[PDB]
């Protein structure tokens, strides 16, 4: 799994 | 942006 | 912006 | 699992 | 900016 | 910018 | 685990 | 497993 954020 | 995550 | 958890 | 959020 | 932490 | 991670 | 904050 | 973020 994964977690992604702009920033 | 964006913001994303598995689930 | 914005948050996010798993749940 | 995970959390995440802007700042 | 942003806060990431494992769960 | 960005903020990534494994879940 | 990890945990990340911008500073 | 990894975790990365812009600065």
């Amino acid at each position: 799994g994964y977690v992604l954020g702009s920033a």
